[PDB]
């Protein structure tokens, strides 16, 4: 007799269009070989919503193209997962959240930037919040009918930043006589669009001088998978033009070490390209920002994220009554916000790597499952626990 | 050739206050005026220590601490003159006494456009119209009204048919957005405290409503209010932008200080809520914190954490005003400040640095030198404060 494991979970975020449609896959492996059964994650397990899901043969919870009058929130926006039981034991998978969408036009605009002649400009494309989940930027053009791609600068001046935003960089007056707009790509229906309005650089020759001066709204933590590349912003407009260094805090404390350029870490201006993160480039950053008026700052939080996976030591054990069992989760990844433990399927209230049953009794043979966590993402690992 | 009495220290009895901002229209008068026996001397120096001249037509010392910025053309606008910290310096035999921080900066009148975006909103949430202003005139420049292509008018104050305020932050939030909200387009009134000239924006903003189909759990945009600094006694209005299918509720809560427990803010005559947005009025220091909007919907949800600090006039002062030591007896000077923050504390003895930054200062055995004025300087990020004291031998 062996207790159930997965061979294939389930995907921890499946988003799709309505035209498209979703098929999940569930395998698992036991001997007696197990039932997969699917449950929301209220605990009940799913019905089948004829023309919407339809759970199939063998894992398989299938979601079929629908019209946009049969969206239904209750199937659609949902998060589910699996589970495998056997006379032994049960185990549930991660959750996978489902996400239907009704494909609906949107539109993207390019304002007006104003800058200081001699400073850096940032022309950003305007993605409505409810699109902007899976619409992103794939290129720029200008009314001169020039174009402009994510790789490396053009001409000295433009670069099409990573977050997707065109730098540009040294304005001076002749650079108002251009017009701007982005084509965005939505990911779930593979359509691209041009921006609805256009925008321009309007420059500010200035007679005072003026300090650097950063904007009221700044970005918030980011979170980047590994291998991926970053760019961190620092916008800021002074008289004269200002300079710009970047800096990391010692993580949890007061002190900051200044940034180290080389191949990997760039900076434009005052941007800073980080090409292949590691887990490492995760912490606070700081962009001082500086003329010889005086110096302004703003901080940025990066977290570098690696995929958790689990494994429990041992597999299986068989134990005497009532002698101890101890079960230890051994997990990867960044970040690890939590960790939680399962026998069949149900919660058990314990929060730590390590479980412990002091003096093992009849209820305690079956499934135990660690569970680890990160906001945007889960791994769980099974064990077996037998009776002597 | 004369003076009676004891010789007394200088003391400052008008300091120059902290930012004098004036345009090259208006120009700037800057007042020292300090006491002692005999009566003290009055020297302005910049803020790298050194005593500042005169530049004819731009900067004159005068009768009998001031420092004087005439009107002055474009073309003579000089940085060093126009954009700089300086300190009052007063100085009789006794000893000698630096003013706080002096920040000066002279504005050139220029032309600037606010302006205002089409703003998408899903049918049903509430919506912020926003007036862009240029980050370098944003020190100037504020929002005093909204308006409307039908030719209405809103002013900060109080809601208007339940559905339209002007935020204090000068923001238009705008309750239940409908499609017929569509055919409206916008603009914003801005005032510049400098030259007191008022505009309207140069573009005007609409409303663009998306009748959605699908749920979308809230979603907060990736750009977030920084640490903000409000006054004691102003009003302050944080904001919560989140877009969701439903229509999401908004909830505010605040962390106890120096922990990861929050708790609920407590809305009231004094703190309120217009849909997302936390009003605070008539604020007080013990309002600073860090604040939690949570928002849901029965899909999912978000959160904004806002830093708020409200700030309170810097003052110092030392017990004693002045004591007599004789040799080798300790000497011991204690600054009481009040004010917020409080960044950092430093003394100096007869304008210069001592380097000790501790609230009470000590000579531990009193010398022949140690004769003279000592000073407290507390500051934070806007703001700079002095006292003084006397130290005499026995
Ligand atoms: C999913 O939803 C979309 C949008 O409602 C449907 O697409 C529409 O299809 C009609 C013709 O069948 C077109 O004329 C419209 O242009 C489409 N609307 C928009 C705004 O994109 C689509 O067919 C649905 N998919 C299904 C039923 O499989
Ligand atoms: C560049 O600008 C910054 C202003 O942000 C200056 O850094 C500050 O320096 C003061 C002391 O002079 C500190 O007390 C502040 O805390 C600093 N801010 C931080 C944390 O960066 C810096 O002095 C400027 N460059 C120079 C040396 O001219
Ligand atoms: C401060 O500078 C402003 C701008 O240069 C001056 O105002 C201008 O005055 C000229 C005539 O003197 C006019 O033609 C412009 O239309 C004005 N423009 C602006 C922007 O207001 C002002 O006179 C200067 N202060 C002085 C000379 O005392
Ligand atoms: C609409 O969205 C919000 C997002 O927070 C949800 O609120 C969460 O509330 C539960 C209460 O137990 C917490 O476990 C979460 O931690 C909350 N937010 C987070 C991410 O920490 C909520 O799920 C949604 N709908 C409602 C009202 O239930």
């Amino acid at each position: 007799q062996k207790g159930p494991v997965f061979l294939k979970e389930p995907t921890n975020r499946i988003d799709f269009s309505n035209s498209t449609g979703a098929e999940i896959e569930c395998k698992a492996s036991g001997n007696p070989m197990p039932e997969i059964i699917w449950i929301r994650s209220d605990g009940t397990a799913v019905g089948d919503v004829p023309g919407l899901r339809q759970i199939s043969s063998d894992g398989k919870l299938v979601f079929p193209p629908f019209r946009a009058e049969d969206y239904r929130q209750e199937v659609h926006a949902q998060v589910y997962a699996c589970l495998a039981r056997n006379q032994f034991g049960s185990i549930i998978s991660r959750d996978v959240h489902v996400r239907a969408v009704v494909a609906q036009y949107y539109e993207a605009d390019v304002n007006k930037e104003h800058v200081i002649r001699g400073n850096s400009a940032v022309i950003k494309c305007l993605i409505p919040s409810f699109v902007a989940d899976f619409v992103e930027v794939v290129s720029w053009h200008t009314d001169e009918e020039e174009n402009y791609f994510p790789g490396a600068e053009y001409d000295g001046k433009y670069l099409v930043l990573p977050s997707g935003e065109l730098h540009i960089r040294e304005v001076g007056p002749e650079d108002g006589y251009k017009s701007y707009q982005c084509r965005t790509k939505h990911r779930l229906t593979g359509e691209t669009r041009l921006s609805a309005t256009k925008g321009r650089l309007v420059i500010t020759e200035p007679i005072s001088s003026s300090a650097p001066r950063t904007p009221a709204l700044v970005q918030k933590p980011l979170e980047l998978m590994v291998a991926h590349t970053i760019s961190l912003l620092c916008p800021a407009q002074g008289f004269p033009a200002p300079s710009f260094r970047w800096y990391k805090f010692i993580e949890g404390t007061t002190r900051k070490q200044a940034v180290v350029l080389n191949d990997r870490v760039k900076q434009v201006s005052g941007t800073l390209i980080i090409k292949d993160a590691v887990v490492e480039d995760s912490g606070k950053y700081l962009c001082v920002v500086n003329n010889s008026v005086g110096g302004e700052s703003v901080e940025t939080v990066l977290t570098v994220t690696a995929p958790l996976s689990a494994k429990i030591d041992p597999p299986t054990q068989t134990v005497d009554f009532g002698r101890p069992a101890v079960f230890t989760c051994q997990y990867t990844g960044n970040p690890i916000k939590t960790v939680s433990w399962m026998k069949d399927g149900k919660a058990i209230g314990h929060s730590e790597s390590v479980l412990r049953i002091e003096s093992v009794k009849k209820e305690d043979k079956g499934m135990y499952q660690c569970f680890v966590r990160n906001d945007r993402e889960s791994a769980e690992a099974s064990a077996e626990l037998k009776l002597g």
